């Protein structure tokens, strides 16, 4: 039993809701959030921005710290680091932007990062601002994760489709 109220099972270990991620967080302080990253861990905007902003800026300090030591992650990679307000741990996960020109195999790679962790809550990769079809990085997700996730649909336009046509 955990704190997450209000999911539709999709499958044994995915659940879905209409939300936003940061009021999430905040209320379930969960031990993973997931981060809609890119490389550089530059959290301008998206879920990236939101999160960053509900961290005063705090998120972005560590990150910036985080790559000048290391260096920037790679497409599909992550790299956990402190959850700040938010949660216990933060998730930097990138997924390929295809506003980039990234190769959208690396998708799964990405999910493939949250089976280090027995419980996260999420947003669908690659979704949003990194311009890829939020249904195929649903089906992705099912057939990817096999630990617990709990993802967080903003819109509620987008959930409805996304309920209606799981398959
Ligand atoms: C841009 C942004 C800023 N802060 C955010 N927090 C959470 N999500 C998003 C985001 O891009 N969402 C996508 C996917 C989803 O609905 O989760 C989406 C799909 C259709 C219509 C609108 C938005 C953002």
């Amino acid at each position: 039993v955990n704190s997450f109220s209000g999911y539709l099972k999709l499958t044994d270990n995915v659940y879905i809701k209409n939300a936003d991620i940061v009021e999430e967080a905040k209320k379930v302080k969960p031990t993973v959030v997931v981060n809609a990253a890119n490389v550089y861990l530059k959290h301008g905007g998206g879920v990236a921005g939101a999160l960053n902003k509900a961290t005063n800026n705090a998120m972005q300090v560590e990150s910036d710290d985080y790559i000048a030591t290391n260096g920037p992650l790679k497409v599909g990679g992550s790299c956990v680091l402190s959850g700040h307000n938010l949660a216990k741990h933060c998730l930097h996960v990138v997924g390929p932007n295809v506003n980039k020109g990234e190769d959208i195999q690396l998708l799964k790679s990405a999910y493939e990062n949250f089976n280090q962790h027995e419980v996260l809550l999420a947003p669908l990769l690659s979704a949003g601002i990194f311009g890829a079809d939020p249904i195929h990085s649903l089906r992705v997700c099912v057939d990817t994760v096999r630990t617990n996730v709990y993802l967080a649909v903003f819109d509620k336009n987008l959930y409805d489709k996304l309920v209606s046509s799981f398959l």
